[PDB]
């Protein structure tokens, strides 16, 4: 035992280490404090996230740190790779991954900025998580919808509508052609709209709309609440009414209470829509935070049936190539590394079920050619403002978005180029769908930069 | 119904609105997309965090948005003040606040960067929250420790120690002078140290140091787990073992599960230490994210007996002026606005109990003067590497830290200037404390900017 | 789809397949029906224990059997190696392992005799099991006994003693040196000895001997019973009586109820002793059955704190080399393959706790040199008859055994060869121990091949 401060890089930087198939790997993009070498910055991350602290302790000899310590085994410019033994992590606890990988190391003076770019979840650890409760293939059997993207839309205004007027919009939306509707992430239970009331009005509207159109419907009822018990209570009520769905804000509620809801959802036979509220607070800026592809893996492991992935072309920021990767990370059984899409590691999913990507935010009919091209069939397209903002109301807007999606799908199956002939495909449909014509006319000049 | 895309400013920018005592106020620091004027950007965050979306909708006429919409009532350079009516929020739900205020507005193409600097929790809303379960005064009475900062320390290595060897460190720590010790934030239940074993071994050590020193002791037993149900199971076991505390990572576990644990800790009589793991993931950079003072207000509203606030002088980043303001926001009944410390609003706490600030990370004896100067008596100082890193082990290092604290409080009470005579005071105690001398020699050249 | 019976070898024998680190591997010894070639017989076992049946089915095309079928990838004489993909199994179910591997493949007219020799449990599957609740090291801490084999003994007669007289024997065994005692495997709750009476009488005998000797003591109360709820009910009662241990016949009770009891034992703080009654019904003959080492692996996966391993030199059959390999499987973190000890695969235990080997059956003082040399310190030695059969009763027989173990352990630590000087070491101790001298004379001609 030699007591004193020694640089982190003397025990937590091993550029000869060969990662094991059981190790959990991370890809950090580091911005050292000027004068702190990259090696010392990566080693301090590897140390203060695993087993080390700022000085040598006697207790380090009471154990075998050669077996448990994390190691930075590679450095490519400002990107550090760190390998974590399997025995460091509690089984089936995303809460434990985060408490190690992103617990304290983002606030060290020596590291001025840090972003977790990607994480390789090893198979032996993945077998400790249940994955989504339903999945794409089962859910498509419960909805009896095959061969196209699924249509949805958030009810607007976000807040302010009574429970009755709320379900009146839902009803106009569903009967008009939308497969589903949802509560806004910030609509939980408020003086103007209490949850029990909204749950009772909405299911009436959901049943009524299903009965008239003959197509199965659903409304993503938001059980997000200030406690675990309250969310489980609201999920219990949603099932007693026959809802196929509930909705949770998995980041604002938190991964501990998210897991609790996910387990109850399966027990109740509910499908679990997942809203990524708060993700932009730490997955937006390239120099600091946690990329969303890491949050998506965590979401699939815990088990969400859908999760928002972005629109690229809409009102919220989303890089295309990155989104194309995140979609495969959510849907595929094995995703190989692809620097072109930001995938730093291969990702074997060990048989877990796939998650529905959801494309929401400031989209309309003109975006459907791009949206079908980006996501394919296995995804939801949500038109909130693009539905209720139609000159003639929500039912007229729902019809327009449904005909637009089905028109673009049919064109692709026929072999047409939906990106070149997108306008022509939409204009053809408009010549027999006044709802679509009016929709196109209104939002013909509404574009966001990509 | 006039359909079409309208600017967010036409309805969500009202520079004449007088904020109400019942409104929830937010101070946002905005970096608009070039070409997007400031007023519009501020209006986009107001609209999309309350009632509005990207285009007009007929259903806007089915409610009275004049009563419910959020409004940017003031702009000062790149700082936008936005008022939210009281009816917008669910009673007693931090999760709801976060789902509005920070839900989607941080990811809009029009607002390149956005940081929430401060939030005014109106009293009528604060009355829907319970506050800490124990508080400072009751805690100190349960511990029978008065007149000084309280000593603590995280057991090291963070991970790897068997239950047996881990509690032996604990025993040496509490025996040597520490009041408390704690499970590292990332120590939950792992193959090398399962939570049931650790709880049993550790509490034996606790009861054994308490009996040998005569002083009441405690260990912060981390119940953080992958699910709520599991955290409540472990909080139950800790209570059955006569532990005075439990510990939880409230940000990684999350605010919904955190509320579940806080409620059970009171029912069980446990005091609740809270670790802010994950905070620097969105409170570090000054142009984007959420300042920690806001996270500290929410913490106090749900009910944490302590929370980490940083050290200023330690290894982790933390600003002195700001940190002073976060200490008051945690301990005082009322805090007036203070641009120098980053307090954008007056904050009445409506009779909620205070929270213990905790200063931990990369600190040693040479920091004790500054620390006592910054926080005073009502605060914990945790020495992890500064206790186990001593030349003679945890026992000796814990005596050096306990002695350094009591020597700086004694001098402070005698009228000395514990900053000007910081070195002298410590050297006087070292005359009577060989442990302290070794601790000062070892880390004499270890500083942080 | 070509309907019809096709040989198993066409789709279930792939000698070019390279096993993966996630596959589950099996070493079968096969005795084909005369005329059935080894490849076909091996393919049968692989097929009928994974995906196939006696004829082609149209439903084979509704899935990718290339992804889920088992494959006999290697044959070495009469030994077939079969790899099973990881998806075929249910996470955390030994029951599911047995339903597949040993469910129907042992009764086929095509395979006259089939013996499972060994099984490679992949790390990715081991991480779905908890392992032992307590483990060797935590168990020694609870007893505060270190650095020697631990003494035990089965109360005799197996059946017939009243709860009173039963606990009288227990007291005379614990007071006289033995660290523990145990119910017999077939002693559950009977008209002559109901379980509640025995539980109350015995704990009085445990507490009384712990106070007269100053050493911690324990008794292995058999909770085995006709249903899972009855076993759990008896465990709860054992824990309310302050017992450190319960006992369960994990093979006769079954792996499903075993897992139920094991989960409740940890929840109740109970150390779990596991008797392997019925093992010899299907691990004795070398041409048919399941070798015990496979059962030992499952035991440690579910979670036993001890399990019997045989004595080698006692009254029950047991091979020395194989037993040595079984001990390593029960105690070590990684066991490399070793054809000398019948270990067909490397076994990585992925951090699970170790299991105490237990040597019982027809052993007396003269066997202590061999037993120590075979097992080392981490092991229980059980002397049922070897204790009560002492010329002067149980108290005297317990002392004679406790001294023989401690006198052989002291000699080994001093450097002596406890095998060459086994007789001498015991006679030297018998000088200061009459009880040991009397036992050595009594059984001086009792030997088992
Ligand atoms: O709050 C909103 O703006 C929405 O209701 C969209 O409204 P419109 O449908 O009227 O645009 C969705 O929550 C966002 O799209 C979420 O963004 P992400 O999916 O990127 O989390
Ligand atoms: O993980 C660590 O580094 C610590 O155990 C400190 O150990 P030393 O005291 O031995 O450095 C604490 O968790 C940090 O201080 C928390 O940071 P904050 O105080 O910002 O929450
Ligand atoms: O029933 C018996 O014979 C015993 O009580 C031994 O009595 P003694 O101590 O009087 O011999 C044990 O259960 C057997 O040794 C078990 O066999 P195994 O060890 O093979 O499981
Ligand atoms: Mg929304
Ligand atoms: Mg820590
Ligand atoms: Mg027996």
């Amino acid at each position: 035992y030699e007591a004193g401060v020694r640089p982190y890089r003397e025990t937590y930087y091993d550029p000869d280490y060969e990662p094991k198939d059981t190790d959990l790997l991370c890809a950090f993009r580091i911005t050292p404090k000027p004068g702190v070498p990259m090696e010392e910055a990566a080693a301090a991350v590897a140390a203060e996230s695993s087993t080390g602290t700022w000085t040598e302790v006697w207790s380090n000899l009471l154990t075998d740190l050669e077996r448990y310590k994390a190691r930075c085994y590679r450095i490519e410019g400002d990107v550090a790779y760190i390998a974590y033994p399997l025995d460091l992590f509690e089984e089936g606890s995303i809460v434990n991954i985060m408490s190690s990988i992103v617990g304290n190391v983002f606030g060290f003076k020596a590291v001025q900025a840090l972003r977790l770019e990607d994480m390789r979840i090893p198979v032996a650890y993945l077998k400790t998580f249940p994955g989504p409760p339903t999945g794409i293939q089962v859910e498509r059997d419960r909805l009896n919808k095959y061969g196209r993207p699924l249509l949805g839309g958030t009810i607007k205004p976000k807040l302010g509508l009574s429970a009755k007027e709320y379900a009146r919009v839902v009803y106009e939306c569903l009967r008009g052609g939308l497969d589903t509707t949802k509560d806004d992430e910030n609509l939980n239970s408020q003086p103007f709209n209490r949850w029990r009331d909204r749950f009772l009005y909405v299911m009436e509207a959901v049943r009524k709309a299903e009965a008239e159109t003959g197509e199965r419907k659903g409304h993503w009822l938001n059980v997000t609440a200030g406690s675990t018990e309250e969310m489980l209570k609201r999920a219990e009520f949603a099932a007693e009414l026959g809802s196929r769905y509930i909705m949770v804000d998995f980041l604002t509620a938190g991964f501990a209470a998210f897991a609790s809801v996910r387990r109850r959802a399966e027990e109740l036979g509910l499908m679990l829509h997942c809203h990524r509220a708060m993700h932009a607070v730490f997955d937006r800026q390239p120099n600091h935070g946690i990329h969303f592809r890491v949050l998506a893996k965590w979401l699939r492991m815990v088990g969400g049936d859908h999760v928002h992935t972005g629109t690229v072309v809409g009102k919220l920021e989303g890089d295309r190539a990155e989104t194309l990767g995140i979609a495969d990370l959510l849907r595929e059984d094995y995703v190989p590394a692809d620097p072109g899409r930001g995938l730093f590691f291969d990702q074997d999913w060990a048989g877990l079920k796939p998650v529905f990507p959801v494309a929401s935010g400031g989209i309309h009919v003109w975006h459907v050619p791009d949206l079908v091209s980006i996501f394919g069939d296995d995804a939801f397209f949500l038109f909130g403002g693009g539905t209720h903002g139609h000159p003639r109301g929500s039912r007229a807007g729902a019809t327009a978005n449904r005909v637009a999606v089905e028109a673009v799908v049919q064109a692709r199956n026929e072999g047409r180029d939906i990106l070149a002939e997108g306008r022509e495909i939409l204009e053809e449909a408009a010549r027999s769908c006044p709802e679509l014509r009016e929709a196109m006319e209104l939002w013909g000049d509404v574009k966001f930069e990509v």
